[PDB]
């Protein structure tokens, strides 16, 4: 490590000890006597130390060393003993404020390369950020330009900042982003500076600010840890107030801006202001000169004199720049309207006249801070020229104007000028640019897939080229739309660099939205189903983030797919291609949205067995099955009272319905079996109170008097308890609890909080909703927490719950476990965490909410369930949550796996997490066992009357006999059941190791089937984890047993009479087998070894058992055929899948070979063979990159474990792990 790096480390008590007053026996080599001279002039210590520090290190080591060495040597030593030491041992704080130096030092080079510092600047802004609390921020403004950067750089530089943040600082640029799905970006670019590690699933979709909420959510959870408790995070040039609201992240934050009205909006109560327009806040001439200095290198300079010292010199750079070739002459000259940009204007009239002028005014029609290719830059100059296109552009780059990148000869506009006086009169013949602009790709021509299309330009700013086109040329073959573009868009455009990994969504919607300005193409009017596709976009895009942009997979598939009107363009779309298939018509997962007919739900509650009431506006009870399945809803409908309802409470486990109105009545309804107005048991009815142990009510009337009942169980009424009516006085109470059994708290409408101890009846002083559980207090704009603590006073620790701005509450209710609490509000759900005190979750939609509940649920996977009525409308919405996250049929029920599928191949069977089998052709069958709570474990059907079961205690049900076998053999789990003849059954129990066969005696074996065969209907094969075993059914007491073999079979088939097997150490042997008339017989054929190292996961053989293939628990697909008793390596294909593979399948026809795994794959077996039924797959031709895929289907879920095909392999039914169930159908 290099010395003049550590220096800056001991920087404090070198202020402390360090004179430089003192050491004027300096040796004048190290130091210039005009410079030192200029440090020792300085009035205060710290400023003198600054300075001398910044001397220092602006020389090289070849005086830093002899400042060593040397100077302190006669009288410092005492501060020789760190660093002198310091340059050997390096520690770690040192170490790591030097990396993190280095690192910004790397990033920006023209810090490096022209620094100036301008001492009071750096000075006022360091002492800010030294007094920076964890939730200020302090602002810095000024003119564009001013050298915010400059000073902002330099003080993250300096050590004592690194430190108190503790060696954790993020830079933002907030530059263009004034769209609310920019700033979702700039927050993933936040994230990745923090942390590579975002779990992708949580796909929110629908609004976009739902999204960058959860990821505000997520990394402010992020953000409060040990590490990351202090951070500074620094924002650029901020654009508007709405990008500071989406960036207040309750951190040590400081943001730079030059609008006035951010200024504005700015609170300077809580955030200090910097100013960098201050007259003493400025360039001093010193400063001046050695701006002008840093890389001119010239003696005399004072002709620059009175030159723009305002200027931050960011316009000086400018005259710098123009130094480089045009002389300082002239540039006194320049000083006319020096402030405004007419010295913009100048520098580029001196620049060579002849033809450059107009040559570079040309590139005014790009789109600013655009990449530029080369190639269309000749035709957007081929009026002239006159010249090499690439030597103009050396001469555009010497002069100041291009940058040049030339890893993809690239031209690059600059953004200091451009942007200004690139108007003017806009040339001429700018339309007919844009002509030849468009017409250099000839965007009429598509033939298959991705034509040539220059990747980075036409991909990004064409749409503003076909903005500026005659109408009937802006509609006609405005392409865009969808047929190819946006997929080869998103996966080249991709953004994958640091902010977003392989293929974004983002700047395609920002072109779909200012494309909700052009909608205007054509209008809604004609091709109006057009601009309702055109808005659907959106939703789908958002729908299908993830499982797109992992893999290898293209548009169009997942667009097959799904559901609303977008298929009616695919039809259309897609008659010009080969293979392609889906028509998945079929959507069998959950429910949602509950009709409750014309009038509104005003509140909602849910029950068990499945229920739920809803308080309706009319002053009725909608009592209603949630399932969907059921056929009764009954309406409770007080024929006398028709007053609405305020509050209700369902008790005595749920069988009983307390309520209460606007009219002061409060009445009993009884739900399972009579209306008992407990009021009767001229004062109105304001509030209760229900508590259960002895189930008790208590009551407050509108003069403050609360009365206290009792339930009876054997009248099922409430009676009038003997303890005296307490006279509260408190008129207008809102709402009032019970504490420990003891206390009283009780709110009114004005806010007020008292107090009552029911041992005394004294008072004590200190509105939506209250609940116990510490006392929690819901207000429409506020939500308070009241610790309660037990003592001589009660002690009351308060508090506050944050809510989000511009939004009132509702209503509320907690969570019967207590964790967690939702809110309504009039944009939304909030789910509430109770012991983090952090808004966890959010609701879908944005929806004024009238009725909020939750319900705890008995399931592994599934948690609650969320219910929300929505104001104005007639629905409403039911929400579950999965262990927590929204999982976006009963609402608490999903389908697991356990597929069957039939001989005949008519009928398919599933089983849900409710041991249920349903059919689907769609029908649901409940066995009579499953109320005895035995997991269903297996199932197998051969045709449609025949369909068994199996359960985890070795019980067997016909499931449509609904008669049970014989119960005497197997007590353990039954881990396979099927039939292989409609006379034979055969069931396994794996940690017993046991078989029993059933012919439809029954036969035990002490062996674990994993695969049973019929063999000429004589011979059973039974494939165990030790070896195959065989059983004659004539001659049942031959059974043979399986040889003691050390080795685990890992894959295997029975294939045109010839075993293959596999096992754990990669040796497949294959054996042929011979039928005589009394004996089975295995000769062996082949033994051979893999030379993959991964294990096998399946194997599989063809029909006519001449080839085979096998997946492995990498993902790695290995094909081989078998000739000459020798099984060859075929082909090879690697990332096939990123898990083991669960299924391989050979067609009849040998031409195709499907892969079931995280992803369907279709693989070619001729293209196969050829680089060492039949009719539909021929001629069939996959993706250039990858000939011999033909199609890829992701699934939604993680994997899948089976699938299963028709006779004519044109129909494959599948099964992911999430109950989401795929029919794909080859299009016809």
């Amino acid at each position: 490590y290099q010395y003049k790096d550590i220096l800056s480390v001991f920087e404090d008590a070198f202020v402390d000890n360090f004179d430089c007053k003192d050491v004027q026996d300096m040796p004048k080599s190290i130091l210039s006597k005009e410079e030192i001279d200029h440090i020792i002039m300085s009035k205060d210590a710290v400023s003198g130390t600054l300075r001398l520090f910044w001397t220092l290190l602006s020389k090289q080591e070849e005086m830093v060393q002899k400042f060593v060495e040397e100077v302190l040597r006669i009288n410092y030593k005492f501060l020789m003993s760190p660093i002198k030491t310091e340059q050997r041992q390096p520690s770690m704080m040192t170490r790591m404020y030097i990396e993190q130096r280095d690192r910004l030092y790397n990033d920006n080079q023209v810090f490096a390369k022209y620094n100036v510092s301008r001492l009071q600047p750096y000075l006022k802004l360091r002492q800010a950020l030294l007094e920076l609390r964890p939730a200020k921020n302090v602002l810095i403004d000024g003119v564009l330009g001013s050298g915010k950067t400059w000073v902002a750089l330099d003080v993250c530089l300096s050590y004592k900042v690194q430190c108190k943040m503790d060696f954790k600082i993020f830079w933002l640029n907030l530059k263009n982003c004034n769209s609310p799905e920019t700033v979702l970006e700039m927050l993933q670019k936040l994230l990745y500076q923090i942390d590579p590690n975002w779990t992708s699933r949580s796909d929110h979709s629908s609004n976009i600010k739902l999204r960058i909420h959860s990821i505000q959510a997520e990394l402010r959870r992020l953000l409060k840890s040990k590490p990351y408790e202090n951070c500074l995070l620094v924002l650029l040039n901020v654009q508007n107030a709405k990008a500071w609201n989406a960036f207040n992240l309750s951190c040590k934050i400081l943001l730079t801006t030059r609008f006035k009205q951010v200024t504005d909006f700015l609170s300077a109560a809580t955030t200090t202001h910097i100013s960098l327009d201050h007259h003493s806040m400025t360039l001093t001439p010193d400063e001046v000169k050695s701006l002008l200095l840093k890389y001119l290198d010239c003696r005399p300079q004072d002709l620059p004199r009175e030159v723009l010292t305002t200027n931050p010199r960011r316009l000086s750079i400018i005259a710098e720049s123009i130094r480089a070739g045009l002389a300082t002459w002239d540039n006194w000259k320049h000083v006319n309207c020096d402030k405004l940009t007419t010295i913009i204007e100048s520098s580029l009239n001196v620049l060579e006249p002849a033809e450059y002028r107009k040559m570079f005014d040309r590139l005014s029609v790009f789109p600013p801070s655009a990449h530029i290719p080369t190639i269309l830059l000749s035709l957007i100059w081929f009026d002239v020229i006159k010249s090499d296109v690439m030597v103009v552009v050396n001469k555009l780059h010497k002069y100041s104007l291009v940058e040049k990148q030339p890893k993809e000869s690239t031209i690059s506009i600059p953004s200091i000028y451009l942007e200004l006086k690139v108007k003017l009169e806009n040339e001429y013949a700018l339309h007919r640019s844009i002509v030849d602009h468009y017409n250099i790709p000839k965007t009429f021509d598509s033939d298959d897939l991705i034509p040539p299309y220059l990747d980075q330009y036409f991909y990004s700013h064409i749409g503003h080229h076909l903005k500026n086109i005659e109408h009937p040329e802006r509609m006609t073959l405005f392409r865009m739309v969808f047929l190819d573009f946006r997929f080869l868009e998103q996966k080249i455009r991709h953004d994958s660099t640091a902010w977003n990994a392989s293929g974004s969504i983002l700047n395609t919607l920002q072109q779909l939205k200012f494309y909700k300005p052009y909608i205007c193409d054509n209008d809604p009017k004609y091709e109006r189903l057009v601009n309702a596709i055109l808005d659907f976009l959106p939703k789908i895009e958002e729908n299908l983030i993830c499982s797109k942009y992992t893999d290898l997979l293209r548009i169009a598939l997942m667009a097959e797919d799904e559901a609303i009107f977008e298929e009616a363009h695919k039809q259309v779309q897609r008659f010009d291609d080969r293979v392609w298939f889906t028509n998945h018509g079929r959507f069998h997962q959950h429910r949602q949205i509950i009709n409750l007919g014309d009038n509104e739900g005003r509140h909602a509650v849910y029950l068990h067995n499945d229920f739920c009431l809803i308080a309706l506006a009319s002053g009725q009870i909608l009592l209603t099955d949630v399932s969907l399945e059921g056929e009764d809803t009954y309406l409770l409908r007080d024929e006398s009272d028709s007053s609405d309802i305020l509050r209700m409470a369902v008790f005595n486990q749920q069988k009983h319905l307390i309520t209460l109105h606007c009219n002061g009545s409060v009445k009993l309804w009884s739900l399972w079996p009579k209306q008992q107005l407990v009021n009767s048991v001229n004062l109105k009815i304001v509030a209760f109170y229900l508590n259960e142990d002895n189930i008790q009510l208590h009551v407050a009337f509108i003069n403050g008097d609360v009365s206290i009942l009792n339930w009876d169980e054997q009248d099922q009424e409430f009676k009038l308890s003997h303890v005296p009516v307490l006279k509260t006085m408190q008129s207008g109470i809102r709402c009032f609890v019970q504490v420990l059994k003891r206390y009283y708290v009780v709110c009114t409408s004005n806010c007020t909080l008292t107090v009552w101890d029911l041992t005394n009846g004294s008072s004590n002083t200190l509105p939506l909703a209250l609940d116990v559980f510490t006392v929690l207090l819901i207000f429409k704009y506020s939500v308070w927490r009241l610790n309660f603590l037990p003592g001589l006073s009660v002690s009351l620790q308060s508090e506050a719950v944050q809510l989000p701005e511009g939004s009132f509450i509702t209503c509320g209710k907690r969570s019967t476990d207590g964790r967690y609490l939702l809110l309504g509000t009039s944009e939304g759900l909030i789910v509430y965490d109770l012991k983090i005190s952090d808004p966890v979750l959010r609701s879908n939609v944005s929806e004024h909410i009238e009725c909020v509940d939750i319900y705890e649920l008995f399931d592994p996977v599934y948690k609650y369930i969320v219910l929300c009525g929505a104001k104005g409308k007639q629905v409403v919405h039911v929400h579950t949550l999965r262990s927590i996250a929204w999982v976006h049929l009963e609402p608490n029920v999903y389908l697991r796996s356990l597929m069957d599928m039939t001989r005949e191949r008519t009928q398919l069977l599933a089983v849900d997490s409710k041991e249920r089998i349903h059919l689907i052709k769609w029908s649901t069958i409940t066995p009579t066992h499953a109320a005895s709570n035995c997991k269903i474990n297996a199932i197998s059907a051969f045709n449609d009357e025949q369909i068994f079961v199996g359960y985890v205690d070795g019980v067997i049900i016909d499931v449509i006999h609904d008669t049970a076998l014989p119960q005497q053999f197997i007590e353990e789990p039954i881990d396979y059941l099927k039939q292989v003849s409609p006379n034979i059954l055969v069931a396994s129990a794996h940690s017993a190791q046991k078989t029993v066969i059933f012919q439809l005696w029954p036969l035990m074996m002490d062996v674990s089937t994993k695969y049973a065969s019929l063999q000429e209907g004589q011979y059973i094969i039974l494939f165990s984890d030790h070896g195959v075993c065989h059983l004659d059914i004539a001659n049942p007491s031959a059974f043979v047993k399986p040889k003691d073999s050390e080795e685990y079979i890992v894959g295997f088939d029975l294939k045109n009479s010839l075993l293959f097997l596999a096992y754990e150490n990669n040796i497949i042997d294959v054996f042929r087998l011979i039928f005589s008339c009394n004996q089975l017989r295995y000769e062996q054929i082949c033994e051979e070894e893999i030379a993959q190292k991964a294990k096998i996961s399946y194997l599989v053989a063809t029909d006519d058992g001449t080839m085979l293939a096998m997946g492995f628990e990498n993902g790695t697909l290995e094909l081989f055929a078998v000739e000459n008793r020798k099984v060859q390596l075929i082909y090879s294909i690697e990332e096939v899948h990123e898990h083991c593979i669960r299924q391989l399948l050979f067609s009849p026809c040998k031409l195709l070979l499907i892969s079931c795994a995280e992803q369907l794959c279709f693989w070619n077996v001729t293209h196969m063979r050829n680089n060492q039924t039949a009719e539909l797959w021929r001629n069939k031709r996959g993706n250039a990159i990858r000939p011999e895929l033909l199609a890829c289907v992701k699934f939604v879920g993680n994997e899948a474990r089976q699938f299963f095909t028709d006779a004519h392999f044109s129909h494959f039914y599948a099964i992911d792990d999430e109950g989401v169930y795929y029919h794909l159908q080859l299009l016809e």
